[PDB]
């Protein structure tokens, strides 16, 4: 099965990657899927009777129907609220280079966990409040990966002031990204000065938790604030799908988009082919 999985996440990510420069990348999408044989088995009857929940994946079987995890992709990482809740207000905000946005404010106490491929976490916040991060990851970087996407997702201002350029990123088809997805690629380009005014603290000595310092480096004293590094580190739903790709929730969250999907391109193990 891990290799059935590991052709069918490269040839979905090939598929949305196409899609979405078309005109009408649901279209395109749906063409390309039912075109497509991997192994010599039809792309349709595999995502009927296969559980992998990579975000490409995802995004075909929703295109088709088929039920898909609850959870959210963001930064690439998985995010399962596992406590609280949330309501949206829109909210004006100046940024760190003088640009206004007008932001999705999430108001409210909620826990989440991230997983990613590198690194997972612990995420508890309140409205523009990072309360705590409990991170584990593989080496430095890949944790500074995730507390990026954690103080962005955080929404709070000292990284809205942290901002130093202007934010006009857009998709392969020459979309503006949405703010949380413009802030994202900023300090993906470049966190130095986002970590050195996030804050730091002094910690307490507790066992399998150590601090991570804005230059990276590990710490028994004192860590970025509300982060803490461990060494320790889901129900399908039916989802809709528009012409743009955008797979939402019933209750009309935005879990995945083109944007979500990993650039990462693979060889795969069983033969893809294209009528
Ligand atoms: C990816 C887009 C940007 C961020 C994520 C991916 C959005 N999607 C969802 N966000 C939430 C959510 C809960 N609390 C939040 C918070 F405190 C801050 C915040 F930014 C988002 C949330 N819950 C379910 C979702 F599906 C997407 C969007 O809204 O465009």
């Amino acid at each position: 099965n891990d290799d059935v999985d590991q052709s069918l996440i490269i040839a979905a990510r090939n598929i949305v990657r196409r899609a979405t420069v078309s005109t009408d990348p649901l279209a395109s999408l749906l063409e390309m899927c039912h075109s497509t044989q991997i192994g010599g088995i039809r792309m349709v009857d595999i995502l009927r009777q296969n559980p992998t929940e990579e975000q490409a994946v995802d995004i075909c079987k929703a295109a088709m129907g088929l039920r898909i995890s609850s959870s959210f992709s963001f930064g690439g990482f998985t995010f399962k609220r596992t406590s609280g809740s949330s309501v949206k207000k829109e909210e004006e905000v100046l940024t760190g280079n003088l640009q206004t946005l007008k932001i999705r404010v999430h108001e409210g106490y909620e826990e989440f966990t991230m997983v990613g491929r590198r690194a997972t976490a612990i995420l508890r916040k309140a409205t523009r409040r990072l309360i705590q991060l409990i991170v584990s990851g593989r080496d430095e970087q890949s944790i500074a990966e995730a507390i990026i996407v954690a103080m962005v997702f955080s929404q709070e201002d000292c990284m809205i002031k942290a901002v130093r350029g202007d934010l006009n990123f857009v998709n392969r088809a020459n979309q503006r990204l949405n703010p949380m997805h413009q802030l994202l690629r900023h300090f993906q380009k470049d966190a130095k000065v986002l970590f050195q005014n996030w804050g730091i603290e002094p910690i307490d000595n507790v066992m399998g938790m150590i601090g991570i310092l804005p230059d990276m480096t590990p710490s028994t004293e004192m860590s970025l604030r509300g982060v803490r590094v461990s060494k320790m580190g889901t129900e399908r739903v039916v989802v809709s799908i528009d012409r743009f790709l955008r797979v939402r929730d019933q209750r009309g969250n935005v879990l995945l988009s083109p944007e979500e999907v990993s650039e990462t391109q693979g060889t795969e193990r069983l033969t893809i082919t294209y009528s």
